[PDB]
């Protein structure tokens, strides 16, 4: 939540947004 425990650069950050951007709740 606060930050990813993974030392990733923006893995989920750029990707997970894509997932949501594809979900489009409203």
């Amino acid at each position: 939540m606060k930050f990813y425990t993974i030392k990733l650069p923006k893995f989920l950050g750029g990707i997970v947004r894509a997932m949501l951007g594809s979900f489009r709740k409203d």
